[PDB]
């Protein structure tokens, strides 16, 4: 696999917009207990079904969802096409289980998202499950999916097929599409050729995307080390390098980096879940991301009445407001030559280093970078110098008051150019 | 109170149909966890209304649902008007929290239900919930719906008054109404006077009712003695004098009697339980409620998309197939003169006993019974003589083959009336 | 034959009718799992390390055991016979086992092999032992390839079925060799292996070889598979878990009933080794009942006690036994000694039988008359069993019908029938 | 009020100074191997869980075993449970036969068996002595646990009383010298408006009783509020003073000397299915982190129902003493440094010299906010080879050859002037 141009530069594009909004929309939220409910609560696959023909998010407005959206700073937005219940979110000739054939709604939503994202300069990554708990050609099973009452059995070459001909439908119709993000390969990991290319067809598929459309990222959460053909590199729920929600471990790979994470604690909306993450955990979220080299996707689970929740749309916008004043030191930078201490980030442009301060309340900060002269350091907002110290051993920054919350930033601008680790 | 003359022939009507079927349908028909999963979750009373907004049962069809019904030979249908989320399923203008005016619906259900229900000739019964959970003039609390995050504190009396203004569009905009069915009473029974007429404002709720429609029934869950102004007494999930369940023990009244009892498990629509009793048990359900001089009252809990359980309407369906031979049996009895046993139970209609035999594998079966000479017996469908021997012991009757199901019956003609 | 090449001996079948005759034994679940007092299952249950769970055999000491307390108590209700735990699915062994220090005597401060203890005061008192043996092992690393159950016990080396085998051969033989006459071996656990296509075969569990070596050492001993499925060839009892034949409602059961001995086993609480959380023991009504109906089933009663960490039985389990023998004093004739009778059980109560006797056995019954669906023998008498007052009755081609003068009274309302011809079997 | 004699203020000093001692929950709840709380847990009836006394019989108890495999890891102290909320007395009382000695077949005196190793090894014995108990129908009326344990009879609180105070007694005439008494329990009554005071559990009686028969005895209460005169230590439970992850904690931290209790697994009883024994590092770090926060720590082992201490805690405790064996002087004498801790480690102090422990860096310096004392000389405390400084009003700027290593990088600073405790 040798990316084209085009993809390389998406790459770069990836990486300089740093955030994202991750949607997990489908019928699942009318039962408001998140997206698993199917498997979790051993639901029949037919009974399921039947919630379809009852699906009606009447305060849908895809101009209002792109807008609370771009609000917070965010630059692109990735939407479940289709989950592992396996309804699809879009205008599939592949079955009539969509949200088109299937629900009273009758629209394709996945079409009135991308008409907006394109016209509000927001850009629409598709994300897809390999897994499927309702299809009897997802034969044999794996771990997930042996309540759901399936009793027929079909071939795992069709299942691929139609996986193939949805992709082709998505990059077809859809106009430009930045990724498509597969999720759950893992449910094979019980067998021993179970997290194979070959067992999941990943050679042909990811020829397919890149075919389609050279400029497509291709992501794919298997939790371990990227496939050839892979664009970004996923790590769920954890910043590259930790594993404090044990999903992770595998190691860092060369790839872009995404950490995706819910704003809330599911991916999917959730009822008795309303216990949103503070503004401030948010952003320094999003500086911890961006300080270890990684684009922060972070979740939101839209309600059956089709209402993005208010509490996050609020979050969004707070978001949004910090953004206005402090962007900069984060969309279009890399991870600092200085990484992620207990203190605080780094991140670096040119030769520009912004030192995000996240956890400090001493009025001085040793950073260990040397062999770079400093010429300057001041506070990125008031622009007031910034008292500092340089020798072979690296330098000592003193500051007038405890550093300020969220993130008390500082830029320091170099000689040389900052290295690329 | 002295019912009024028509409230009785409603009460003898009632007991002649013997077989109803309850509908519990809601925005919680989404959730499909149970009418209970705002106060079993500990839902925010805000959030939960969102839902509403959602809330699109396409496939709706009154016609379709009495048919359905009807075709069970049940004569009446008891909805729930508003439970004990507060949400009411019509037309209310008490508050915008309702069926039409809350929901992409747009549509007063209980008022198309009604119309099909005159149509078709089936009764219409309407659930009213004493309780509520959303409501801040619901105070003091009793003991659910703390954790539903109410912070506004209103008063009773408002709450009482909201009730009463309820009820009267109820009886005024829907047309013959033939029982107002309450619960939810037993929410206060945590408090000294949590229990009485005084504190749940019955007497005017009561002389209301009896004010717009004098023929209406009125029944209150409350497990415990029946009110003066009650028509009806309730048994949840148990016949008269059983408490298998354990939401029962009261003693039984001398008013009409009914038991309510759900298809599966649970009276809304839970996705999770799709565990239908048989055909043959549900036929010996409402049989066995007969032999005890009672109404079944069975539930169905509807499907947000609209459409009854598919499996609850075949047994529906299946039921009214034995209705059609057996109806006579059952509908326009009382409780026969031999009390429920093992093997079985009777009902009973001026000079005729109908003998229930639902669980024997001899071919005679001892009756308790003398002092009324027994004039003939035969098997009531096939009508073939059946041979019997009486004194004063008692009636033992013997059969050609071994009793078959879901319940061989004897129809038994004796010279007297049957005492009841 | 009931099982094909298998033909049992003139005394194993001696033994079948004594057994039957008995009618009722009491079951006993002791190990050191009696300790933690969760239920015997609790190491599986809470997936507890093999190493961790022995190391508790260096506390157990039982100091209030009592052997001829034990029998005693056991004796005075009317039961006959006694199964008791020898190995378990933890895989500790009650006994004084060359096969593995992890024993009694050899791992604990206590030191005393019980079941040479049981044995000898079963003996003295006239009382039969039976012997549990449990096919599961949860501790062995040999017990290898796993079924369903111990995956979480933290083994981590495997041996050889083939030795696991031999290992259960030698202990069977210990057990058959110097304990004494034993009227029973009551095997458990083959089920685990019930997730494999042969997991439930004779030669996956290599029974043929136990059975015939059974049987080579003790010929009158009675075996049972608490598989609960149809015997196996070499099995002389079957069993019934929590449910009377023909039953189901414990859901363990659903298999045909044999032509075999019949036994069913239940709790007298609600579980098989002592738990501390369960204090909640069946009435004597409620026990007594439960013995006559499996009487009136043609079958036998194994009802548990599960006993404390000190070596004491419960003291409500004595109780309730003395209560049962005080019923026993009177209406053991009419339970031992008997059959399943011609009028199979109903919603009323049961029969037996005996000779040209049917007993009827009114358990449940308001009314003062009930037919009896028998005919073809002609009834000579009716009369109370206790008071031997008559009891009115008419008798035609269709059956029998009795007339009672006061409501059945509890916990059995028992008459005597006395027919010209011997009762059919 | 109350003024502690000398006798016990020297006392103070030397637990100060001592900073590391094990906690022992051991009694017949181990043999449910499922928690000390078990029997209000699962509500066990008082009678059926009393039967399990006379199976007890830890055959493989051994005082010399458990005193030297603690003396090993450093500690200087033991803290045992007399009694517990379950009323088992684990000692040869008078005062109730449902104790150790008359109520099993092991009729040992474990506590005088302790006692007497704990005066031959040289290791200070403190009694654990439960205000809640469980069993006795005088402990009444109830508080919020315990509903559950089937008692129908009802005593008289002065009765209970009277019990405590005769059985405190014997812990302090019949077994030599006693280093502290630890109580526990009077947030049980946490439930009435009177349940938290002095009066209600007769503390002032109880406290003068223990400083009249040992007055260097040093009084704990675990009530997690403000320490009541009279008591001579303060507890933090599950937490450092000052910090409420746990969330038992959360009172002012008092000028008594502190200690900070925790368990070496999850739970202070014996638990079968808790084998989690936190690692030697996470363990040397919370003795050097509750140092550094002027506070002992109190480590708890829960020994089997066979008598023994669990092996995998006894290589935990022979793990840190090794590392005692190199570092102890940089904890044991100290008190907690004028330098508060920082993410990256604490610091300890004694006369002129500050113990900096550097805990969790990658980075070859560290800044120290001190100023206004004259720093004479930096060194490793291990290698002793020197360490460059560089001093200003701001601060300290010290500056390493290699990134710190673990569990614990100390740096010994000497300062011209003492060291000031805050
Ligand atoms: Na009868
Ligand atoms: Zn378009
Ligand atoms: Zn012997
Ligand atoms: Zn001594």
């Amino acid at each position: 696999y040798t990316p084209s141009a085009d993809n390389l530069k998406a790459r770069e594009t990836f990486q300089d917009d740093k955030f994202g909004i991750f949607i997990h929309w489908g019928i699942y939220s009318m039962l408001a207990d998140g997206e698993w409910v199917m498997h979790n609560k051993n639901l029949n696959w037919e009974e399921y079904a039947k919630l379809a023909s009852g699906f009606y998010p009447a305060k849908f407005n895809a101009a209002e969802w792109v807008a609370a959206i771009k609000a917070s700073g965010a630059k692109y937005i990735t939407i479940t096409s289709r989950h592992h219940d396996g309804f699809s979110m879009y205008a599939t000739q592949q079955s009539d289980y969509n949200i088109v054939d299937a629900t009273p709604f009758k629209r394709d939503v996945i079409h009135e998202l991308a008409d907006e994202c394109r016209k509000q300069g927001i850009r629409l990554h598709l994300y897809y499950s390999h897994l499927d708990w309702r299809r009897d050609d997802y034969y044999p099973l794996g771990r997930t999916g042996k309540g759901t009452g399936r009793t027929t059995q079909g071939k795992w070459e069709d299942y691929c097929a139609f996986m193939n001909n949805q992709l082709t439908e998505l990059l077809t119709n859809y106009g430009l599409i930045g990724a498509i993000w597969f999720d759950g390969m893992w449910d094979k990991d019980i067998y021993p050729d179970g997290m194979t290319a070959k067992t999941w067809n990943l050679n042909e598929q990811y020829t397919l995307i890149h075919r389609l459309q050279p400029a497509c990222l291709i992501g794919n959460n298997h939790h371990i080390t990227p496939f050839a053909g892979e664009d970004i590199q996923i790590f769920e729920r954890d910043l590259p390098g930790e594993n404090k929600a044990g999903l992770s471990g595998q190691d860092i790979s060369r790839l872009p980096l995404e950490t995706c994470e819910t704003m809330n604690g599911m991916w999917g909306y959730k009822i008795t879940d309303q216990d949103y993450k503070s503004t401030k955990i948010l952003i320094q979220y999003l500086v911890k991301a961006a300080g270890k080299n990684a684009n922060l996707l972070m979740n939101v689970g839209p309600q059956p009445n089709g209402e993005l929740p208010t509490v996050a749309v609020q979050r969004l916008r707070e978001m949004g407001e910090w953004m206005k004043i402090y962007a900069p030191t984060i969309q279009g930078t890399r991870g600092g030559v200085v990484t992620p201490r207990d203190w605080g980030v780094t991140t670096q442009k040119g030769k520009t280093l912004y030192v995000h301060v996240l956890n400090l309340d001493d009025k001085a900060l040793f950073l260990p970078y040397a062999g770079n002269k400093l010429k300057s350091a001041v506070e990125y907002q008031s622009r007031k110098s910034v008292r500092f110290i340089q020798d072979r051993d690296g330098i000592l920054l003193k500051f007038t008051d405890k550093p300020h919350s969220p993130d008390y930033v500082l830029e320091l601008t170099f000689a040389n150019e900052l290295p690329l680790n």
